[PDB]
This record gives C-alpha cells, structure tokens and sequence, in this order.
C-alpha cells in the first residue's frame, strides 16, 4: 500500500450501520462498534493521524471522538472535499498521502481524489465503485478497523509484535 | 416507470426495521437509517414532493420528518387512503401519479390503488403480493430510498451530474 | 388446527431478539416488533384473549401491553406453567386449548403440557425441540404473530375479508 | 473436556455485539443478550465461579454482573492476563484450570496461556485463530452461553435434570 500520512473517515454508515435513533424528547443516538478502536490503534501504532469528517453535528461525535483520542474531528462540514484539502494545507501534506472512507453522495468528490479510497460494503452501488479497495465488512460491523488495516498492511506479524 | 407526481410513505416497518424501543418513564425510540435520506433527496432534485402517512403519532416521527425536510406529514392517521386521496384532491393529481411504499395490513387499501405499490422485503407475503416492483431491502435498510430510486429510474448519469 | 380459546406468550426472545439494553443510570429498554401488533390482531379478529407470562418485571412490558391491548399481563412469574394454569382455571380453559410461545428454560415445563407449543428459530436447540410446529422467524422478527397465525389459521381469504 | 475451575469472560464483542450507544448528554448504553444468563446458570449448577475482565468501566457492567450474580467483576482492567493470574493465586487454581472467551487484541494474550480459549465468530481473525474450540456464535448472539455449554459439556441429559 502507498506512503499515508492521514486517514480520514466519515461516521454515518461506516463507523454505525447509518442508524440514527430518536427519542421524544429531542435526544438523539448512534451506535458505535467498539471493533472500530482498533483502526485507531493501528493508526496511532504507525504514526498517522486519524480525522473525522461529518456533516453532521452532535455531541455523540465529539464524545465518541474524546474517547477514542482522534485527532480531528470536523462537523456540520458541507464540503467534505474542501474540508479535506483544509486539513491537507494545516498539515502540509497533499491528497494523495490521504485515506478515506465514506459511503454516500457527499463522499463521493473527495473519494475520488485521495490516495486510497474506501466505501463499505453496505453503500449504495454508485459510491462502492469509487472504492479503490475492496471492503467486506458494513457499516458498523467494524469497516473502519477494516479499512485501516488494508491501508497499513497489517500482518499477523504486526499481530504478534504488540501482544508480546 | 409511470409518472410520479407524489412520494408517499409509511413509517414503522419501512423507515425502520419494526423496532419499537420502550424504557422505564414513558419514553420511546425509533431507529431511523440515514440512507433514506437520498430517497427525499432525488424526489426533491426530480421536483417531487414527499409525505409520510403514519397511524402512529410521535415526537420522535416529527423530528424526522422535519430533519429530512419532508413535505407533508399525515400522523394518527387511521385512513390512509383517504389520508392519500385528500392530498391528491389539495394537489390535483390523481392517485395514479401516486408512488406508496407501506408494509402491513393498514396501507393494503392504499397499495392497491397508487400507480406503484412499493413493500419491502420484510414485510407480511400477503402485503408483499401487493407490491408492483421488487424491492430487494428490508424496513431500516434503506428500502424508502431503494424506491425512490427505482420510481424515478435514478441512474449513473444522475449521480455524475449531482457530484458536481 | 386444533381448539385454541387462549394464547400464551414470553416477552423476552419471543417478543423482542433477547436484547436487554441497560444505561449508566439505571433505566433499561426493549426493543418490539411493530409486526407482533398483528397477533394481537388477529387474536382479537377470532375472538381469542392473548395473556403475558414473564419471569422479569417492567414497566416497558406493562406500557407494551397496554398499549397493545393484551387481555393478561403476568409479571415476576417464577413458575410460567402454574401462572398458565391458575389463568386457565379462572377462565375455564383446559392447557390442551391452550397456545404458548416461549424461548428459554424458564418456558420448558409450560411448552411441553400445551395444546401447541412454539419455539422461535433463534432459541436454544433443547428449547426448540419442545415446539410442535416449526416457526422460522426469531425473536424480535415478529414471530408471535407468526406463531398465531399459524395456530389460528389465518389465511388469504382472512386477509381479503379484512383489507375490503 | 479439560477439568474448569473457573470461567472468566469479556464483555464487549462477546456478551455484546461490540455496540456503544452514545446520546447527546454523556449517557452510554449496551445491549445484553439475556439468553447468556444461562451461561452463569450452567456454572453455577456444575459449581463453577465465572468472573467479567473488561478494560471499560460503566455502571452498565456493574448492574448486569449485579443481575446475573457473576462471582467476579474486575473494570478498567490494564493487562488481563495479570488480573487473571492474580485472581488464580486468590483461588488457587492455575490457568491451565480457566476457561476464557474474548474477542480483540487485548485478550490475546490471555486468550493464549488458558486451559481453554473461546473466540466469537465475529472476532477478527487473528484472535479467532487463537480459540482451542469453535464457536458458531457471535458476539450479542448468546456466544457466552454457548461456551459454557461446550466447556462443561452441557447435554440433553442435564436439560431433563434442570425442567422437571
Ligand atoms: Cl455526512
Ligand atoms: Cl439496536
Ligand atoms: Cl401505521
Ligand atoms: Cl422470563
Ligand atoms: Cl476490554
Ligand atoms: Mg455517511
Ligand atoms: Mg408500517
Ligand atoms: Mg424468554
Ligand atoms: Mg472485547
């Protein structure tokens, strides 16, 4: 896999399964998968920052976020693509040092121009075939974890290396 | 596929996988996919309206209706085919022109009438006979945007002008 | 199908997939199925009372039951087959006329001295051997009103007299 | 099967499906599954301790251990092959003695040293491999329960014993 200095993700139907709970109160969930800390690991163990792109906004996102130690974390985004180049030009590197993954519309433009490409299995067909790598998993079912650890070329190597 | 001039849609069992979530005080949850989202999103890009007929009534529905900005919202509705037929006399339209994706024993009077019947894949075999195109998803798994698309014949050329 | 005058039914396993969904407060949830409305329905439609037995004891399943309209709710049971039994004796009812669904070990005396026993698809392999006719949905997939519309029959020419 | 003195057991991924639910106001939830009760019933019959090791700490835990009387409860574990061969001297028993079920990295090397090893279907690879029987379950399934019956060989036979 190509040199990566940045993984980005988006969090709706890759980090969940695209569900979104209301209560009647004006209260709002996601559910996480926990499996998904280990992209972050991964990441972390090689030396590379993870960012979150949303366009949404909540404090689910930023609690998940603190939990998990992301280094980035921008929502309400409307422009995934400018975010990105954003984020680029704060940390001097170019989109194609970039990994993301994303599953809807909004995802696409940027999807196209990173370095690798990832969209879970669960995405519509318009946005799958934009994946310059094939994913398994769905979202929620740990597509992040997945994806970074195609990215990183993690082997049972790696594997043995931190359970020592 | 015939001309649509109106998208109409049941809630539980197409907007959701069924799930109905109870806790101890009174309050009540319902798991929405952000999926369905693009299914307002090209009814709207093809200038057509949506409405949500629902013989529930809730906070929560109302929330996502108004987050998805959808057009019209019918709840406590016990009739849903007159709920259909007197928004087709305030639109001029026939129900012909009328696309509806429900699920049980009370859209079966409407299904029988619209010009495309839509039931989702996990819906009862006896509402599901009443289908007049094949949706492969089930209620929660995006089965309101898979109709859409297929009522409106969205294709890869569609897609390529909305990314820009 | 044999004389059914009562139905039977667990809640957790049966009317929801198991899942106990417990917060850092105190509260917890269940999850219904919409669909499982349908065999209070059908219930009612053939004149038949539906009752509850369940060893926990919530106000989620009093508001469920409630909601829904079941004849008898019994909470806290610590013996399902005596509380069927002394439910039975008041109303006159014979177990052999009696319909029970239940999933778990708490449930086995009871299925084994009733009139037709079912076991959902996702029960434990011991449990499922007890039912007496197969139902292939799980827990919280609507197989109670699977399970009653098998044990009463319901049929096509039942949907068509009550969609006119 | 190899003679348990105690079994011990991960929370997230194995009596859950890996899910974090988090709201808008600092809350968290998880899903149990309540046919793993049965899992701390079959110990308990065959005189088997079972103990939780999780790296989360949530009163969510403490008040599921608290409703299924789990022996042992340790949160916030750092290293849970340490924990459990602390709580061995405690018992005096060795791990040769211990049956475990875990799901992800920080179970590796517990997963490794004990007498027998259980991983989830859902589990990534690398720890499934590290299982010494196979489990068809996954994690939330009832995968903590179906462990305990094949590491103390429940059979048909103690059913019987158990429903009369
Ligand atoms: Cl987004
Ligand atoms: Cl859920
Ligand atoms: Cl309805
Ligand atoms: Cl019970
Ligand atoms: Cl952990
Ligand atoms: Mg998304
Ligand atoms: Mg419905
Ligand atoms: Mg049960
Ligand atoms: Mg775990």
């Amino acid at each position: 896999m190509k040199e990566i200095k940045l993984i980005l993700t988006d969090i709706d139907g890759v980090w969940t399964d695209g569900g979104m709970f209301y209560d009647q109160t004006g209260n709002e969930w996601k559910k996480f998968n926990t499996s998904d800390s280990a992209g972050i690991f991964w990441a972390h163990n090689k030396g590379i920052p993870v960012g979150i792109l949303t366009g949404e906004k909540t404090e689910i996102v930023r609690r998940r976020a603190e939990k998990l130690k992301v280094d980035y974390l921008f929502q309400g985004v409307v422009d995934k693509l400018s975010a990105a180049e954003e984020l680029c030009n704060e940390l001097g590197i170019n989109l194609e040092q970039v990994a993301y993954i994303g599953d809807d519309l909004n995802d696409a433009k940027l999807l196209k121009r990173v370095g690798i490409a990832g969209v879970p299995a669960s995405a519509p067909f318009y946005i799958r075939r934009l994946s310059t790598i094939f994913l398994e998993k769905r979202g929620g079912e740990g597509v992040f974890r997945e994806f970074v650890e195609k990215v990183l070329g993690i082997n049972l190597e790696d594997f043995i290396a931190v359970i020592q």
